[PDB]
């Protein structure tokens, strides 16, 4: 099913999509976030999806019934099913390519979801230039 390579386009669309999660960062990004970018010794790229991605998953879970994201508008709340659904896509996108069940991604201080939301772009941007070989 393969023809030049599964990281041009798929996580070309991945990378999009990350930059649309940073809509939100207001309200939804006031919380916390382990901070996998504070002392990375020499980690993976397919591991570091996977690790990334589990945090993505609580924050689809709890973050899109919870209320302190809601807020109090009648608008927060259309806008707010928008970013549920393109960070569940990213869940599977993201570790889906990685290749890992286990991500252990409880080793690291309180970082902020916000420093964190950018050094996920930032990381996509640099990281993603090296999938061919």
């Amino acid at each position: 099913e393969a023809e030049a390579h599964k990281c041009d386009i798929t996580l070309q669309e991945i990378i999009k999509t990350l930059n649309s999660l940073t809509e939100q960062k207001t309200l939804c990004t006031e919380l916390t976030v382990t901070d996998i970018f504070a002392a990375s010794k020499d980690t993976t790229e397919k591991e570091t999806f996977c690790r990334a991605a589990t945090v993505l998953r609580q924050f689809y879970s709890h973050h899109e019934k919870d209320t302190r994201c809601l807020g109090a508008t009648a608008q927060q709340f259309h806008r707010h099913k928008q970013l549920i659904r393109f960070l569940k896509r990213l869940d599977r996108n993201l570790w889906g390519l990685a290749g890992l069940n286990s991500c252990p991604v409880k080793e690291a201080d309180q970082s902020t979801l916000e420093n964190f939301l950018e050094r996920l772009k930032t990381i996509m941007r640099e990281k993603y230039s090296k999938c061919s070989s």
